[PDB]
C-alpha cells in the first residue's frame, strides 16, 4: 500500500501554490524551475499589479477564484491552526496566503476600485510555454463605482477579513491593514451592486458569475463579523439573507465553489446563530452529498461513481468532492447530532478516494502517493520550448501537490496533458483540499513529519546550446551552419544577449607563414548575428575564435522559431592557399554535415559562459 504522510501531503499542497506564483520571486524560493514573470503586470494602467497567483495551467490572474482560494485557505488555518503547527506547515501556510493577500492590497488601489484581472483569456491561452517568457500583452481590467462587481469585491473582502484573523497573532499591523481594506471592499460591494463579469467582460468566458453576487454579500459580511466581533456585520449578514428568498427554496444540489459561496456562508451563520434556516439548508446539502436527502417520501442523492466518488459534474470532479468534504468536516466539528458522524465518514472516504483508494489505484495529487498524474495540464511545469503540448513528451518539472480534475462518472481517467477533464489543475481545486489535508493530519497524522530539505533542486538539462554542421570545407576554408538554442527551463528565461564562440587552431597557418590577420570571417545566411574577425584565446598555442553575437535578438523557449536563431559563417584563408586544416580546430570536433548539438561551441549570455567548453 502507499504509506500516507499527511504532513508531507500538506507540505506539497502548499508547494503547489508556490508554483503558481507570479511576479518577482524571493531569493529563498523553494522551486528553482520558477523565475520572475509577469513583471509588467499593471504597466498599461500605470500600476504595480505584480504578484498574486496564476489561476491554473495558464497565466491569467483571475480575481474571483483567487479571492475564493485565499479565503478558503485562510478559513482552514482559522479552523485547524493546531494541525498546521504540529505538521510544521503554519509558516508556509501564512507565507503562501500572504502572497495572495499582498496582491489584493496592490489590486485595491482606491476604496471603490479593484483590479480584477491581469491577462486576457484568449491571448494568454493561445500560447503554450513557461510563465517566465510570456511574449504577449497582458492587459489589466478593473471594477469600480461606475462598473461594479459585488461578487468580486465581496469575495476579496472575505479573503482579506479571514486572512486578518489568522495573521493577527504573528503580525498585528499587517492584520489591521488587511481588515481595513476588507471593510472598504465590502462597502464597495454593498453600495455599488452588480456582477463583476458584466464589467470585466472577458471573465464571462472563463469565470462567469453564474450564481450572481447575493452569496458573496453574505459571505463578506459574516467574515467581517468573525474578524471584528462587531454586531453590525452580523446584522448585515443576516439582512443580506433576505435576498436569498424563501428558505424552503434555497439551493442544495451544488456545493461550495469559487462561484457559489452560499454553502460557506450558511455554514458559518449556522454555527453563529443555530437559526434553523441555515441548519436545515446546510443539512439538506450535506445529506444530498452523503447518504441522501429525504423528502419524507423519497431519497434524493448526488451521483456516485461505482468506485465511491461523489460526482457533481465533468470538470474538476475531485475539486467538487473535496469542497463538499471540507464543508462536511467543518460541520461535523460543530454539530452534535448523528449527521456529524455521517458527514465525517463521508469526508474521510472522499478524501481517501482522491488519495488513491479508487478503481485507478492511484493518487490524483501530482507528486504524491501511488502512480500520481505525470502530465498535469500546466504550461510551466511542462516546460515546452516549442509552443507545443507534446514537446517535450514528459514534463520537465514536478508540480508537487496539485489536485487534478480527476475521474469521470464511471471512474474513467486519462493521464494526458490534453485531457482537461482528467488533468486540469487550479488554485480553487487545491483550496478546500488543503484544509481537508490539515484535518486528515489532525485525525490520522500522529508521528507524521514533513520532508526535510524539500524539494531537491532539479538538475537542468541542456538549456543554451548551438547545434552545428559543416556546410563545406576546403584546403582554404571551413563554412559552418549553426542554430543557437534557448530551451531554458530551470528556470525558463528570455535572452537577448546570447552569443557563441567558434575556436580554431592556427598552428598550421603560422607554420606556412600566415597569421590570424590572414583569415577572413564572413557571414552568409544570417538571422541577425554579427560575426567577429578572429580574436586570440591562447596566443602561445595559436588558438583563436570568432565571436558570433545575437545581441539585441530575443531568443526564448516559446515556439519553433522563437527558441533558435540561425547563422551560417565561413572562415577563409587567402584564396589559393592550401594550409588550412580544420582537424585540429577545437570547435570543429565531431561535426558532420547533419545539424547536431556540440559541447565545443560554447554559449554565452551577456558575456557569461552558460554552456559548453572553451579550449
Ligand atoms: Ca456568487
Ligand atoms: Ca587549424
Ligand atoms: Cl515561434
Ligand atoms: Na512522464
Amino acid at each position: 500500500e502507499y504509506p500516507h504522510n499527511y504532513a508531507e501531503l500538506l507540505q506539497k499542497s502548499l508547494l503547489f501554490y508556490e508554483a503558481q506564483r507570479s511576479g518577482r520571486l524571493p531569493e529563498n524560493s523553494r522551486l528553482n524551475w520558477r523565475g520572475d514573470s509577469g513583471l509588467e503586470d499593471g504597466k498599461d494602467v500605470g500600476l504595480d499589479l505584480t504578484g498574486g497567483w496564476y489561476d491554473a495551467g495558464d497565466h491569467v490572474k483571475f480575481g474571483l477564484p483567487m479571492a475564493y482560494s485565499a479565503a478558503i485557505l485562510s478559513w482552514s488555518v482559522y479552523e485547524y491552526r493546531d494541525a498546521y503547527k504540529e505538521s510544521g506547515q503554519l509558516d508556509a501556510a501564512l507565507d503562501n496566503i500572504k502572497w495572495a493577500t499582498d496582491y489584493f492590497l496592490k489590486a485595491h488601489t482606491a476604496p471603490y476600485e479593484l483590479w480584477g484581472q491581469v491577462g486576457n483569456g484568449a491571448l494568454d491561452h493561445a500560447w503554450w510555454g513557461p510563465a517566465e517568457v510570456m511574449p504577449m500583452k497582458r492587459p489589466a481590467y478593473k471594477i469600480d463605482a461606475g462598473c461594479p462587481g459585488s461578487d468580486l469585491a465581496g469575495g476579496t473582502a472575505a479573503a482579506l477579513a479571514s486572512a486578518s484573523i489568522i495573521f493577527k497573532p504573528t503580525d498585528s499591523s499587517y492584520s489591521e491593514k488587511l481588515l481595513a481594506h476588507a471593510k472598504q471592499l465590502y462597502d464597495f460591494a454593498d453600495r455599488y451592486r452588480g456582477k463583476y463579469s458584466d464589467c470585466i467582460t472577458d471573465a464571462q468566458q472563463y469565470y462567469n458569475s453564474w450564481s450572481g453576487y447575493k452569496d458573496e454579500l453574505t459571505w463578506g459580511a459574516v467574515w467581517l463579523y468573525l474578524a471584528t466581533e462587531e454586531q453590525q456585520y452580523l446584522d448585515k449578514a443576516l439582512a443580506s439573507v433576505s435576498d436569498w428568498g424563501d428558505p424552503a427554496n434555497w439551493p442544495y444540489r451544488w456545493t461550495l465553489s469559487w462561484d457559489d459561496v452560499t454553502y460557506g456562508a450558511q455554514l458559518l451563520l449556522a454555527r453563529l446563530t443555530n437559526d434553523s434556516r441555515f441548519v436545515k439548508s446546510v443539512e439538506r446539502n450535506l445529506d444530498y452529498w452523503s447518504t441522501g436527502y429525504s423528502h419524507n417520501g423519497s431519497i434524493e442523492r448526488i451521483t456516485y461513481t461505482p468506485g465511491g466518488l461523489a460526482w457533481l459534474e465533468q470538470w474538476g470532479s475531485l475539486r467538487y468532492a473535496s469542497n463538499a468534504a471540507f464543508l462536511a468536516f467543518v460541520y461535523s466539528d460543530w454539530v452534535d447530532t448523528e449527521k456529524a458522524k455521517r458527514y465525517r465518514d463521508f469526508a474521510v472516504r472522499q478524501t481517501e478516494y482522491m488519495l488513491g483508494d479508487n478503481p485507478q489505484q492511484r493518487s490524483f495529487v501530482v507528486g504524491y502517493g501511488k502512480n500520481p498524474p505525470k502530465h498535469p495540464h500546466h504550461r510551466t511545469a511542462h516546460g515546452s520550448w516549442a509552443n507545443q503540448m507534446n514537446v517535450p513528451e514528459n514534463h520537465r518539472h514536478t508540480l508537487y501537490g496539485a489536485l487534478v480534475g480527476g475521474p469521470g462518472r464511471d471512474d474513467s481517467y486519462r493521464d494526458d496533458i490534453t485531457d482537461y477533464a482528467s488533468n486540469e489543475v487550479a488554485i480553487d481545486y487545491n483550496a478546500a483540499f488543503t484544509g481537508n489535508v490539515a484535518k486528515m493530519f489532525q485525525l490520522f497524522g500522529k508521528g507524521h513529519v514533513p520532508l526535510p530539505d524539500f524539494p531537491e533542486k532539479e538538475t537542468p538539462e541542456d538549456e543554451y546550446f548551438a547545434e552545428a554542421s559543416i556546410n563545406s570545407s576546403g584546403n582554404s576554408y571551413t563554412e559552418i551552419r549553426a542554430q543557437l538554442n534557448n530551451r531554458s527551463g530551470w528556470p525558463a528565461k528570455k535572452t537577448d544577449q546570447l552569443s557563441f564562440r567558434y575556436y580554431v587552431d592556427l598552428t598550421e597557418a603560422v607554420e606556412a607563414g600566415y597569421s590570424a590577420e590572414d583569415i577572413k570571417v564572413t557571414a552568409g545566411y544570417n538571422e541577425g548575428a554579427s560575426v567577429s574577425e578572429l580574436k586570440p584565446h591562447d596566443a602561445s598555442k595559436h588558438i583563436y575564435y570568432t565571436e558570433v553575437s545575437f545581441s539585441g535578438v530575443l531568443i526564448y523557449p516559446g515556439g519553433q522559431s522563437a527558441h533558435k536563431k540561425e547563422v551560417q559563417f565561413r572562415l577563409s584563408a587567402p584564396d589559393g592557399t592550401s594550409f588550412w586544416n580544420p582537424e585540429n580546430d577545437h570547435s570543429y570536433q565531431g561535426l558532420s554535415h547533419a545539424l547536431l548539438k556540440t559541447r565545443y561551441i560554447p554559449v554565452y549570455d551577456d558575456g557569461r559562459l552558460v554552456f559548453g567548453h572553451e579550449p
